[PDB]
Parts: structure tokens; sequence; C-alpha cells
């Protein structure tokens, strides 16, 4: 991080309300912890995927005040579902699965505050 991190009306709306409704999701597990692609037996996923991002680590990272702005937290929530459209064929299961998440990501993301103040 360049930048120190820190707490906006915006983090804390993608922390408290965005994030609540993920995280309990019934198919959030995927997405709960990084790929373990030797685990899963998924031997090209490094060399496909550049930037790997999951929930979990989201979560912490909010939990941390990691952040600077929202922005960078919608990035990493986008780089998680676009990897999962890259890696994986569109009939996987797990495809289905992230589109259920991004539904319910833009759903929430649509009554964030939308100007961004530091608390």
């Amino acid at each position: 991080s360049m930048k120190p991190g820190r707490v906006t009306n915006q983090l804390q709306y993608l922390h408290k309300v965005v994030m609540k409704a993920l995280w309990k999701h019934q198919f959030a597990w995927p997405f709960r912890q990084p790929v373990d692609a030797v685990k899963l037996g998924l031997p090209d996923y490094h060399k496909i995927i550049k930037q790997p991002m999951d929930m979990g680590t989201i979560k912490r990272r909010l939990e941390n005040n990691y952040y600077w702005a929202a922005s960078e937290c919608m990035q990493d929530f986008n780089t998680m579902f676009t990897n999962c459209h890259i890696y994986n064929k569109p009939t996987d299961d797990i495809v289905l699965m992230a589109q259920t998440l991004e539904k319910i990501f833009l759903q929430k993301v649509a009554s964030m505050p939308q100007e961004e103040q530091e608390l």
C-alpha cells in the first residue's frame, strides 16, 4: 500500500452491509479462501490468473482497515469474480455460484453512500 489504510463511509458499508451479505451466502464457500491450485488439482491456475483474490482476503483487509479507498475494495471484488469467469468453463457450477454472488454484490452496492468521506 502506498497510502495508509483508513475508514471511509463507503468502506464501512462494504464491510458491514456488502461483505456481511456475501460471506454468509450458501454459494460463498468456493470464495472464502485463496484458491489452492495444488490441492484442487488445477496445474495452470497461476499461469492463467495473474492476481488471485478471494473473499477471505477482502474480509481481512476490511477488518484490518487495509484500504485507502472504496474503489480499491471494489477492484478486489471484481478481480475475484473475473478470475472465475476467466479460468472456469462457462458450464462449471462455480460460474453460476459467482453469478449469484455478483447479483447480490450489485444489489447491495446500489445502496452504498455515493460520496466517500473519511470517518
